[PDB]
């Protein structure tokens, strides 16, 4: 499997024997989609980054308020075999071969995560047609650089170190349930292309049972799944 | 912001459940670069090529740890654990960047010699024979995502603290081990790789950093200096 995905709170700090260097244990998010998707090639982007660099667009639905969200992006990824309960995978993934999920493209993503103007599964796919929402992470947020799976986290403003700090939290202060757009890019002589695992994780504050995020490539099927997700 | 923490398998601590780990307390990451259609240091499978790293171990260690990444990018000022070639120095930062492959076949097997002066000439002679356990002979023939193969000791306790009261005979012997790497098609070994070696000694035992070079010659100048500059 892929490495455990990790937020930016610490749950223990111990001082490694004697040298004064320490060891930060981050906790990890509660509720991680891992989603495998697939670019194939010539496949026209989705949009336009830093004016003229190819961008390629996840959407993820956010249904209750949360403490953070992180993205990793890792790319290629080989063969999988059969998904477990944490993955999604793409048609494109699917129908790709052995060999097409493991050639590399590139190495470093630049990740864009933008708020959409939708207050509603119903208004996913127009929204997604819709400009971003136009503040802090949960409006708008962007790591350049992405190498060695690093992530791109959207905070609360002022976070605690103590993750039990979030008890206390008032609500206006934790990331708003919606619609988020993930942007992805790279340098050349990088393309984005080929196979890629997109992990998603959400932290919620102390005593929430998480719920997963949805996501999909595809904004109509996503609002389909969030729908559908409501009045189940 | 260079690479992620390289860490043993001893577990430093556990709770609420996810467990963490004590990193190597002597790191040194190697910087490197495979020219294009480099020829083979050796053959892997019947039709991989393999490219050799030795790395020279002065004393008896608990662990070691290998970690493959590739490709590296550029990355600004080597820091005071960073072994950077000549090859990779004269890449331009567009090679450096250029992605070629993801899955590392590693294996580490150690090599016939006993003492520093012994080290060019071991590279060129077999592995010493491989039951004899991680510290002559190791394979893990898939590294992904920065994934380790790790030497480690038979029947470690799972405190590493427990390690002082260790056998001598139990930790893994001072020597010259060589690190083949190699991957799968579509992927080659190609362009720029950093490869993180962690040393773990025994608690009480201050570490000595790795000496490490894909040149045997060059292994065998340095630890040689090392050894006879002790006295
Ligand atoms: O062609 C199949 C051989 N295969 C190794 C088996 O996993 C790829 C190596 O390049
Ligand atoms: O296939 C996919 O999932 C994509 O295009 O992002
Ligand atoms: O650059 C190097 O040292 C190599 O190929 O191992
Ligand atoms: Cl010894």
């Amino acid at each position: 499997g892929l490495p455990s995905l990790k937020s930016s709170f610490v749950l223990s700090e111990d001082t490694i024997p004697g040298t004064n260097e320490t060891v930060k244990t981050l906790l990890p998010y509660g509720s991680v989609i891992n989603y495998y998707g697939y670019v194939k090639p010539g496949q026209a982007p989705d949009g336009l980054v830093d004016g003229n660099k190819k961008a390629y667009y996840l959407y993820v639905w956010i249904p209750a308020v949360i403490a953070e969200m992180g993205v990793r992006m890792i790319s290629p990824t080989g063969e999988i075999g059969e998904p477990g309960d944490g993955d999604l995978v793409s048609d494109a993934f699917k129908a790709a071969t052995p060999e097409e999920k493991s050639m590399p493209h590139w190495f470093d993503t630049w990740i864009r995560v933008e708020r959409m103007s939708a207050i509603m599964p119903d208004q996913i796919a127009k929204a997604a047609k819709a400009k971003p929402v136009q503040d802090g992470d949960d409006t708008y947020k962007e790591e350049r650089h992405n190498k060695y799976n690093s992530l791109t986290r959207i905070k609360i403003p002022n976070p605690p170190k103590s993750f039990d700090d979030l008890k206390n939290i008032d609500t206006k202060k934790l990331l708003v349930r919606g619609l988020y757009r993930i942007s992805f890019t790279t340098y050349k002589p990088g393309e984005v292309k080929g196979s890629f695992v997109a992990s998603v994780g959400l932290l919620f504050p102390p005593g929430i049972p998480g719920v997963s995020p949805l996501i999909h490539s595809n904004p109509e099927e996503l609002q389909k799944q969030a729908i559908a997700a409501e009045e189940s």
